[PDB]
């Protein structure tokens, strides 16, 4: 089965890539698979994989860290992500986004229903697991439980059967049979189960699928519109439908290959203490726990020795920003050329924690709108920051099209240098605010409104006849000839590869 | 004579420290000195000396670029600085900053007068030169003139004696005998200016001197204090008494070992045009020719075989990032401990094209001084923005004493997670506003005046009972003995040294 198809076929792509490392000697759940997987994101190591876990039982589990995050070198570096979707492994990340937004206009591919797969290898039912005894990773030290829910997918379905929802929200192990986690608006998972509130009737019907197909987990961490089912889209992006199974003991359907299910129910009624969670902002706010949604178990079904794929998050750099950040931005892309704004790229920089959207305008299009700073600032932030895909973002930052705003240090100038503090600034204080940033649910105003800002680095020719500067750098100061030169000279003259 | 105390020495010991590369063949001084020079800035290479220059005549001149540019290296990065006032070239820039600082409360040492130095090996009279017959660099493509003068000192003295100040300010070749420049308030060139023309009996008398001592070029670029000689306060940090000549055509005293001197006027009533240039922020503004000043040029004096130091500027990193940028920053530390402000550290963040200053706070102080955010910034504002130390310095950023402010990562990690936008900030729009940056004189609103900043990235419990947060990164999120083990296990394990 394909890499992007099937999680230990992912795993197995990494092996051969040479950027996985086995560790076949004890490792302790409690802190150690975590600090190992730490180290492995602040240093663009190789991704870690846990295959003596202390703790592991009847094959539950082994643990794969990183499996989002960098690789070392500039050619590669969006290489794992790459992997999730068939792409060369020397993927832009233009293209690795683009392969995202590929089925907004395409018609979904739904599921195909099969009878069995890989994860139907073993079941326990609810006299014979204990969630409690399973290897689940303490993660930070801080911690207020042990996360088994980093990088699984929950999946919920509407009242009236019409939309499936998968998405990534964290949980913890609650008790022998209970989790609890964040379902928090605007997200989908608490959009559904708002509509089971109202309904009144149930709990809502729930799974937990953990290593499922890599193509999955990326749509899964995306703000893909309301209403539309994730699988349909999956299959549509990677030409394909997906292969589901039935659960045991409700009729939601998972992906057959996953390494992991859990079946349940998410409650109506019934809350527990949640987090601290050392979270994307890179932060752990020891003792901050609060209620959050409550889950029970009633039934895992896994793989022959089953993979846990995990998420140390937290600082630079993680699946917390490589995919929340850039799948969040390239919705907002689409959603600006949606509603007619001249936005050719976006991306949330690393160097911002991913809270900075950088949004590269087409200046010519922009010219001929015949506009102000004032005005466009408004309207690009009205769109953004009154949807969705704007949530986690809480500063826009405008650039023209000399900006690669790939390249967090390209961003960092232009915002340093074209955006004029306060003048060239519109405020947002009356949009939805994203709690989990510190400046907001740590900080000194509301915690889930306002908070926002567009910051515009166009300058002022860019809305009227065009640029007038030319950078005062190697490659716009200087001609093209002579800049050749100076290349073809330069170890001849005594001064300092690709791939690496 | 030691390498701070000669630059000729300075050169030697460039080379010593296998930091500099000779270029012994023709090298056009029309643009590929300086496009040399500009990769090696933006590459972080060795300096290069430029020994055979085309159109050099009569021992007029060698250039090295990069005098005071970045090393490769981590452990060395700042060893060129460091080179320039006797520190081990492993210092820290804290060490650097805490030198140039060291003169601040100590009295001064007066230089002492020569009767002659290398500077006056060489000598042409107003009949024998002619500055557009020298081999003046083009340093840019889209420059409004050749910029001989981006790395000597300006020396004049107020019209009682009392204060003779030496700094650097830029300029270029008008004709035979003038060159035109910046003298902009609040420099203190500017404020002497001022003096003479109120005065208005005579010219200024002038002198330039290139090549100077290299702790003499360290103080030329700090915004010491008005009406403070720096001769006396370099006299001070080095612990000796410089050594000045008195030039042939005026009473103004240069270092006896200067490379070039030029000796003549500054008027107090003719301009020229002047730039455009290639600057610190990174832009040239192709045909921005605006009024000058005007220097005259009566004698040139020089050293056998002189060299003309060269700051090819523009886009990161130059001398007018790591000596512009980090001398205003510390400066500013001392201002604010001076008013009673517990401000610990200062740096202006490359990142920030060094239009930043992030500030260090103690703030167990600070949580003694029992106030707020938006009092404490307001005071902090009020005596950054309103002093010289601050005119180049747009956005001041407070941080708590987790944040190492010589890091520009961590100072990004605390501004966009800790500063809520709006909210946590001051706007100053009646200060002094810094012209040059492309958002000011090229922007929206006034290019003098605004455009100002303080962002408070202190969180709430800073001011009140202590920092409530650990970081999610490996160093605060695990304990001590695991991360040890983690470490000692590392290339066991099979994962992948600090001079490189
Ligand atoms: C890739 C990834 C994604 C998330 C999360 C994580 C990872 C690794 C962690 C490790 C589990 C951390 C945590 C970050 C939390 C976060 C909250 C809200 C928005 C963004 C992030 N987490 C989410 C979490 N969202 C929460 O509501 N809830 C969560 O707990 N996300 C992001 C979430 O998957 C994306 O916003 C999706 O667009 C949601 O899908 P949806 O559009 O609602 O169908
Ligand atoms: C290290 C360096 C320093 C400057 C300058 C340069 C270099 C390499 C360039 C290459 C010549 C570029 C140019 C940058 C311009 C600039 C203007 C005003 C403030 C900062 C920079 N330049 C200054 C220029 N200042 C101008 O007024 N005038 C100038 O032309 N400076 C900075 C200036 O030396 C410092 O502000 C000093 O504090 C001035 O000394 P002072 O306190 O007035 O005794
Ligand atoms: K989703
Ligand atoms: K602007
Ligand atoms: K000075
Ligand atoms: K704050
Ligand atoms: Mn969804
Ligand atoms: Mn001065």
């Amino acid at each position: 089965q394909p890499a992007h198809l099937c999680f230990r076929s992912f795993v197995e792509a990494l092996k051969v890539d040479n950027d996985l490392v086995e560790i076949n000697t004890p490792i302790d759940p409690n802190l150690e698979a975590a600090a190992i997987t730490r180290r492995v994101c602040e240093t663009n190591d190789k991704a870690p994989l846990f295959n003596n876990l202390i703790g592991m039982k009847n094959g539950l589990f082994r643990i794969l860290g990183a499996p989002g995050s960098l690789r070392k070198s500039s050619a590669d570096r969006y290489g794992r992500l790459a992997r999730h979707l068939a792409l060369p492994p020397t993927a832009s990340m233009r293209e690795i986004l683009d392969k995202m937004l590929s089925a907004s206009d395409m018609p979904p591919i739904p599921p195909t229903i099969v009878p069995t797969g890989p994860c139907k290898e073993n079941s326990l039912d609810d006299s014979e697991f204990d969630l409690t005894e399973l290897p689940v990773p303490l993660i930070h030290k801080s911690d207020g439980g042990k996360y088994i829910q980093t990088y699984g997918m929950h999946i919920v379905q509407s009242p009236d059967g019409t939309w499936t929802n998968w998405s990534i929200a964290r949980a913890m192990v609650h008790d022998k049979n209970h989790l609890t986690g964040l379902v928090i608006p605007p997200q989908h998972i608490w959009q559904i189960h708002q509509m089971w509130k109202k309904e009144g009737r149930s709990d809502v019907p729930w799974a937990l699928a953990f290593g499922v197909p890599p193509a999955a987990i990326m749509a899964s961490s995306m703000p893909i519109p309301d209403g539309v089912t994730e699988a349909g889209y999956v299959g549509a992006m990677t030409g394909s439908s997906l292969e589901l199974v039935k659960c045991d003991t409700n009729d939601l359907y998972v992906p057959a290959t996953s390494e992991i299910v859990l079946e349940g129910t998410l409650s109506i009624s019934e809350t527990g203490p949640e987090g601290p969670f050392g979270q994307m902002h890179g932060y752990i706010f020891p003792g901050d726990t609060h209620l959050g949604a409550k889950y029970k178990v009633n039934r895992i079904t896994y793989r022959n020795n089953a993979i846990m794929p995990m998420s140390s998050c937290g600082r630079l750099t993680d699946e917390t920003h490589t995919m929340i950040g850039s799948l969040a931005a390239a919705e907002i892309r689409k959603l600006c050329q949606q509603n007619d704004l001249p936005i050719t790229d976006a991306f949330a920089p690393f160097e911002s924690q991913v809270t900075w959207v950088a949004l590269r305008v087409d200046t010519e299009k922009l010219r001929a709108m015949k506009t102000t700073s004032e005005g466009f600032r408004k309207r690009v932030g009205d769109v953004v920051f009154n949807h969705k895909a704007g949530y986690t973002i809480h500063r826009l930052v405008l650039v023209g099209d000399d900006i690669d705003v790939y390249e967090g240090k390209d961003v960092l100038w232009a915002f340093s240098t074209r955006c004029r503090p306060g003048m060239d600034e519109t405020l947002f204080e009356d949009v939805r605010g994203f709690p989990l940033i510190p400046y907001m649910g740590h900080g000194n105003g509301p915690a889930h409104r306002g908070g926002k800002v567009v910051s515009d680095a166009l300058m002022p020719t860019e809305y009227t006849t065009g640029r007038n500067w030319e950078a005062a750098d190697f490659n716009q100061s200087y001609p093209e000839d002579l800049k050749q030169k100076v290349l073809d000279n330069w170890t001849k003259m005594g001064f300092s590869h690709h791939h690496h």
